[PDB]
């Protein structure tokens, strides 16, 4: 506010140096029946649900854990007002500031949830109030002031007393809304709690926490007599209020509450977009960033409905570089995408674990279909992939290079898929080629590009040899574990890396590295 009278506060050179206070009192909103710890000012509070501004009542308030340079900035009715204006008196302020004060020895104060603020100043019409008096319950909490504060105000008292707080993961780490909103805490601005939270894990939240706070991280999964992070706890309680910027966006974020009633999840996405724009403008980026690369749970709709709105372009995305090519002949999977987006609420949490599975799910290629790794694959994405595996057997057709016939994979770029991975059939001709080639032989030898082992090249003779050629299922691993070793050799057209007591070849690669799909020879 007033230079001066702010620098008598605090050894602050800009009232930006000021760090605004989380203030919250538990009050039922009009417009949403729901009884939360609502965000407020002295008179106004916003419900974290709803959203809708309302007049405090009385009730159980806190000021959550004081920052340093701590001040209220409230609107100034004064300033605001055209007759009055921008210069005015400390009493005139108080005249229409509508906020009846107690007169003490120092002069006009207002107190809230065990602090005494006074008032500094206005600047840019905004009203500051700093606390002269601050209770501690421990870690600069402020408590809980209210008739059945007590329950609540014991159990802050045993995490927050303690020299060193202790962050206790229960289960698995895994960053949800206590995660987001604890980590929040220590970052000045929404855009740098953006950077820290991606490739979130238990040791960078375990680096992070205890480098910027006096706590002490630990993943016993028992539970401690100090603060344990399970799961589905709300950041709408004074023990997550944390008063920074960051903070603020993510309990706004994981508290508001979208009906998502008979509409689309397109719908919901665009109601979720301005909902969250609304909130910050880096919320969309906030909630990337967590989705994308921290793999958040949460069950918001709003969150929910933002990132799975769309879809089939991140589905298509997903499938164009895992194949390697245009995706325009899988049409039916994107259909049924947006028949179920339509659905609405019904399919808005299978949503969300299909794009789960897209971001973090562990599959291989193989003939032709994609086969994942894991049993824990939910039903709702056991069909998804069963979707997609339909349409690529509909773009399934037989190659056949000479000596033998192969699965292939129509897709606007025909692909080799007798086996494990997808195989391009680049020809690279004799000319130049680094083993050097007798060119007894047809300079027709094919090579098959794709997914390739190290290989050792026992010697550099190349050795013709022809019959006719066996496709086989078998995968190179299961008969070479250690590195393949061999010299060789091209039947009818193609290099095959050959091993003579194995009756099995395998295809070769430019660069010269060998290959899954693997033949035999007629007869063996
Ligand atoms: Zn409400
Ligand atoms: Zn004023």
């Amino acid at each position: 506010g007033f230079m001066g009278r702010i620098r008598s506060v605090y050894p602050v050179a800009s009232p930006q140096e000021c760090n605004n206070m989380h203030l919250s009192t538990l009050m039922k909103c009009n417009h949403c029946d729901e009884v939360s710890w609502q965000t407020c000012d002295f008179l106004k509070a916003t419900c974290e649900h709803c959203g809708t501004e309302n007049l405090v009542i009385e009730g159980p308030t806190t000021c959550g854990y004081l920052p340093t340079n701590a001040v209220v900035k409230m609107p100034c009715p004064a300033c605001q007002d055209p007759e009055i204006g921008p210069e005015h008196s400390v009493a005139d302020y108080h005249n229409h500031s509508n906020i009846e004060t107690r007169l003490r020895k120092g002069g006009r104060t207002r107190c809230f949830g065990g602090c005494v603020f006074a008032y500094v100043g206005c600047y840019n019409k905004r009203a500051y109030w700093v606390p002269r008096a601050s209770a501690d319950i421990g870690s600069g909490h402020t408590g809980i002031t209210g008739d059945n504060v007590e329950t609540l105000n014991e159990d802050l008292l045993e995490i927050l007393s303690r020299e060193r707080v202790n962050i206790n993961i229960v289960g698995d780490f895994h960053l949800n809304e206590e995660v987001a909103i604890i980590l929040a805490s220590f970052s000045a601005s929404t855009s740098a709690f953006i950077d820290t939270i991606k490739s979130l894990d238990y040791k960078s939240f375990k680096t992070i926490v205890e480098s910027c706070g006096n706590y002490k991280v630990t993943k016993g999964k028992p539970v401690k007599g100090a603060w344990n992070i399970g799961q589905q706890r709300s950041v709408l309680t004074p023990l997550c209020g944390f008063p920074s910027q960051a903070a603020g966006v993510i309990r706004s974020i994981f508290a508001r509450t979208l009906d998502a009633a008979n509409h689309s999840i397109p719908d919901l996405q665009r109601a979720a977009v301005t909902i969250l724009d609304g909130i910050s403008e880096q919320s969309l980026r906030l909630v990337d960033a967590m989705v994308y690369t921290s793999d958040l749970l949460t069950n918001s709709v709003i969150i929910m409905a933002y990132v799975t709105g769309g879809l089939v372009q991140q589905t298509s995305q997903w499938l164009s570089n895992l194949l390697g090519t245009t995706v325009e002949k899988l049409r039916p999977i994107f259909e049924w995408i947006e028949a179920k987006l339509s659905a609405g609420v019904e399919f808005l949490k299978d949503a969300w674990e299909i794009l789960k599975f897209l971001i973090t799910g562990v599959f291989d290629i193989v003939k032709g279909q994609i086969q994942v790794a894991s049993d824990n694959i939910k039903d709702c994405v056991k069909c998804f992939i069963d979707v997609v595996n339909k349409a690529l057997e509909m773009c399934i057709d037989q190659v056949t290079i000479a000596g033998a016939k192969l699965r292939s994979l129509n897709l606007g770029e025909v692909f080799i898929a007798q086996s494990k991975g997808l195989y391009r059939q680049c020809i690279r001709g004799k000319e130049q080629l680094q083993l050097l080639m007798p060119l007894k032989a047809p300079k027709e030898v094919t090579f098959l590009e794709g997914d390739s082992h190290d290989t050792v090249l026992t010697s550099e003779e190349v050795v013709l040899k022809n019959g006719e050629l066996e496709a086989l299922e078998t995968p190179v691993d299961s008969f070479t574990n250690g590195a393949i070793v061999g010299t060789p050799v091209c039947v009818n057209g193609l290099m095959l890396l050959e091993i003579k007591d194995k009756e099995q070849y395998c295809a070769l690669s430019p660069g010269l590295l060998a290959t899954n799909n693997v033949f035999r020879l007629k007869g063996g």
